[PDB]
């Protein structure tokens, strides 16, 4: 963590994505793209809610260690960590056959961090807003500027 | 060859990205409105220019034109301008929805007592696809990082 | 679980120790034997007890995992889990530096659950009260019951 | 031979756990108090044997003796029974801290007239090791269990 960025591109359920995690001072920054359609979610979670939400897990990690599972889970470096991408829906099947939709919820994605290890199995949710399509002026506004850091060396 | 110029000017009350770039037999031209995104783009060769500026009156060759279309986009010539209007604003100089649709880059070169007018026609392309903008973008990033 | 009854020896720090756990209905039970100078330790869990125990730790088990975790730890069938048997002086040392002793507490021995995984590093204590040497009659008025049980086959 | 008899039995108000066992050429009786587990153990060959019967009075062969032996444990014969007593129980009948402690297995035979005496001296053990006695129940839970 602490600072550092880590971006890779990655197939959930038959679809190429772009996912990019951003560890900075007391904030973890996730951030998914359809690689094919453009769509975009976007999280931010600060230490007390990451915390929080292990906890009631059963299964309790630390801030930095939960970044860097994620970090680990992304560059897919261990074996132990592995991602999902559920929708609502698909999210509450899991649970409720396990035993109504604003706009929103509906278009939001839950980025599922997925901790496997010799006596645990345990799921840690992440809720990624909708963030629509991006602005294809700020993009081109954007890579005019990457054209010319590039020429400069 | 393979010289490039990119600028931003106004016209007519709005932003655009002017790039032109001279390959060898090939002089291209692609024009984008910074705000809305709309892309126009025009690409031509030595024999369409050469027929084309005759036309006009005043005959350039090939390469001097395009060199003149640079120092316009460089703003770097007093014998050089721009102008980018619709098949209307040229009618009324001297419609499809392609024809509607479609801009003309006006090259206004300055000689003696009289100004002479240089259109080139330039299709519109649409709006880009910010998926393949994106998937672009993600290439530039990578080409920074190493570099 | 479900009645099993493990015993295994194994060495702590250069001791023969045997070790026997014993899962019932809803209460784990540890005995341990200095096979030297036949010293003994035992302990009672209830699930309560147990549960409570690894909440505490942040890293929760239910009852049954516990015992589980437990007889693969006695029986060395698992990379994950280990043991260690700890004074109250040793105990304190390791999380006293990390930043007055009455009779029964001071034979008392701490039976340590250790459980390493990717990201987690757990240890889960079990208290065992020293229980004396054992009374040589009841050894022997023991051992002469087997001895005709073996005989009777 | 091997042949091994263990009973419970009194002697004069004590429990105690004896074991006789005829080995080749060997007489083996252990005696255990079930409650202070205080062991007692003599070994006895046949010259031993036959040399103190004659002396009692009453010579048996060996074999003879330990079977007399073996049904006054299984007290299953009128003509024998058994005591157990002390260098000062016996001296009446007729002390080094070694002495003082060991024990004497009487065989009390009877016949026509009269009853025989055989003491039997069994020396003291002390209790035992109880770390020593766990080993062995480990080994013996074991061979249960395949078993």
């Amino acid at each position: 963590e602490v600072g550092t960025v880590v971006q890779e591109e990655m197939k959930f359920r038959g679809s190429e994505f772009a996912v990019k995690v951003e560890m900075a001072e007391r904030l973890l920054i996730v951030e998914i793209s359809d690689v094919v359609t453009a769509d975009q979610w976007r999280g931010e979670f600060g230490p007390a809610y990451i915390e929080d939400l292990t906890r009631k897990t059963g299964n309790f990690k630390q801030f930095p260690v939960f970044c860097s599972m994620l970090e680990s889970a992304v560059h897919k470096s261990s074996d132990s960590v592995t991602l999902d991408l559920l929708t609502y829906s698909d999210l509450e099947l899991l649970r409720n056959r396990k035993a109504p939709q604003s706009p929103a919820l509906s278009a939001k994605r839950y980025l599922i961090l997925i901790y496997t290890v010799e006596f645990d199995r345990i799921h840690y949710p992440l809720p990624l807003p909708y963030l629509g399509k991006p602005d294809p002026a700020e993009l081109q506004k954007e890579i005019r500027a990457l054209r010319s850091e590039l020429k400069t060396l």
